[PDB]
């Protein structure tokens, strides 16, 4: 089993400028609720854009996907390749517009945030993967933050 969690703006924006460009303190907690105790894996720039006191993030197996051999990344397993990091069966890809793009295919499980918040595309910025019709999803209700972004959380499964 491999899923996907990102957290999106309407527009699928879901990064710019190597950050996330919106507040949603209870995202932190739903993320974690969904990935504790699981393998993660990320792309290098999300490894980056993590903050240093959270990397590695507790809890979890942190791999990271990274084309340089040389690549360091304490307290987590760098690898070369996606099929090198995929090899728990319940493993929980946590980013890169890039990782999601290129490990939608071998998942069958996606948890998205969506958040109500105006921010068209721009050339450059990490953008969520497209769901096509193979998915199929439930949607929640949308909640208001105290960050008051308006925000609601999707399951998409597939088999
Ligand atoms: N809103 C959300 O939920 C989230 C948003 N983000 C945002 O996403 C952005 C980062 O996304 P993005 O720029 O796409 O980067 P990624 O996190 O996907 O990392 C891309 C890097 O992954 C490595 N890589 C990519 N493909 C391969 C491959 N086929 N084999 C080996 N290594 C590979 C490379 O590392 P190298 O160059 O070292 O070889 C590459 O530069 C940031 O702005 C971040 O804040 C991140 C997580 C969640
Ligand atoms: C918990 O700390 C972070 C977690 C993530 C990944 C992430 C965060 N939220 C959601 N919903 N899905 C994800 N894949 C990404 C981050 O920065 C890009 C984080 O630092 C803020």
């Amino acid at each position: 089993m491999v899923g996907l969690i990102w957290a999106q703006a309407t527009s699928g924006v879901i990064g710019r400028g190597g950050d996330i460009p919106w507040r949603l303190p209870e995202d932190q907690a739903h993320f974690r609720e969904i990935t504790m105790g699981h393998t993660i894996v990320m792309g290098r720039r999300t490894w980056d854009s993590l903050p240093a006191k959270v990397r590695p993030l507790p809890g979890r197996r942190n791999v990271v996907l990274s084309r340089q051999a040389d690549f360091m990344a304490s307290g987590a397993e760098v690898v070369g390749s996606l099929e090198e990091a995929l090899t728990s069966p319940e493993t929980w890809v946590i980013g890169g517009g890039q990782v999601y793009a290129l490990a939608l295919p071998y998942a069958t499980r996606c948890e998205v945030t969506e958040v109500d918040i105006g921010l068209p595309r721009e050339a450059g910025d990490a953008l969520a993967p497209v769901l096509d019709e193979t998915w199929r999803g439930e949607t929640g209700e949308w909640r208001f933050s105290r960050s008051g972004l308006r925000y609601r959380l999707y399951s998409y499964h597939r088999s």
